[PDB]
């Protein structure tokens, strides 16, 4: 059961609040606490100072995430991962996850260590400023340029 | 033609007849349009999860777009590469935009099927694939990990 | 003062006296403040598009911020480098934060004018530019691609 706000201009429901507390904008069947449907620019968050959007969790073992889906199937995500915060800025590292065609996790393409800033490619625990598990290709030669 | 909820005789939320909802604006330009100072929107999860950007079809591409004065500057999006099977297609791209908001191309492309990370490379064929130069402050070779 | 829309017997949406909107909380701390379990917010586009983070001036930085227990952990933002022409300025940065939420600096900086990808490097001068060490599991050299 749901509550809806409509306009006699189109008779179409514009906002819906169901009995479990979910709010739909453009849907009468929201599947999230806030569920918005649109065309192109769905949501716009404007800050008149430095800032913007915050994704937060209620506990250190709950991991905030931004998830990209197509037809509501996981494709990519950027998230703070589950590495334990044991002190000294350990844990809660940044990860870009890739998902298969059915939405199952394939792996972490990128993991940035919070304590060191080390950038890992296919490496969940990078041990150098850049750390690659696998192959490396450069179009202009075989060497780094000494910067 | 729209409805506004007011507190302190000021409109706080507005719903128009086209279905757009504004928080802090009486003239929303998107389905949800929020204005604030600093932390504009906060999404708090009591489990692992958060915010989902979704599309209604495989050929519609979900994106997070960063603008300044409503001009495109950067974006992180799932691109239009066709999903031909075996996890092909729908790769991740970080796009840069010029001062007028026109695309300058993908600075980074990550392949979904392999995880390969391409810098200035649309079709990475190595775990890291760079088109151009590579600078390292400490020497010219990799350390064998 | 605040108004809440109540269903069953529970407040679901709240508008307080300063104009902040809470969904799942009667004490919103930002313009829009949403509480949920797992799937907190879902933004669905029936075309190519999605979510826009925008600022009202070039010196204001739009940001996506990841927190745990409301303490900064990571952020991805467009920085305040001056837009002096030729697509200079407004570069992309990924910032890391310590356990108390204080900034530890930019782990990654992508230059908008060139696309150059800097790791621990504020001004990348190569297509990839690393300040520090480099580790590769398969050898000490790049493969010529």
């Amino acid at each position: 059961d749901a509550f809806s706000l409509s306009f006699e201009t189109n008779n179409t429901p514009r906002m819906t609040i169901d009995d479990v507390g979910r709010v739909g904008v453009g849907t009468t069947a929201p599947t999230s606490a806030l569920h918005v449907i649109g065309t192109g620019e769905v949501a716009r968050f404007v800050t008149s100072a430095t800032g913007g959007v915050v994704i937060d969790s209620t506990a250190l073992n709950y991991n905030p995430s931004l998830i990209y889906r197509k037809t509501n199937i996981n494709r990519w995500s950027m998230m703070v991962n589950a590495a334990s915060e044991t002190g000294g800025n350990a844990g809660s590292n940044l990860s870009i996850l890739r998902y298969d065609d059915t939405g199952a996790t394939l792996g972490a393409a990128v993991t940035i260590d919070r304590a060191s800033g080390f950038f890992g490619i296919n490496t969940a625990a990078p041990a150098y400023n850049i750390h690659v598990t696998g192959t490396a290709g450069l179009s202009t030669g075989s060497a780094w340029t000494v910067a």
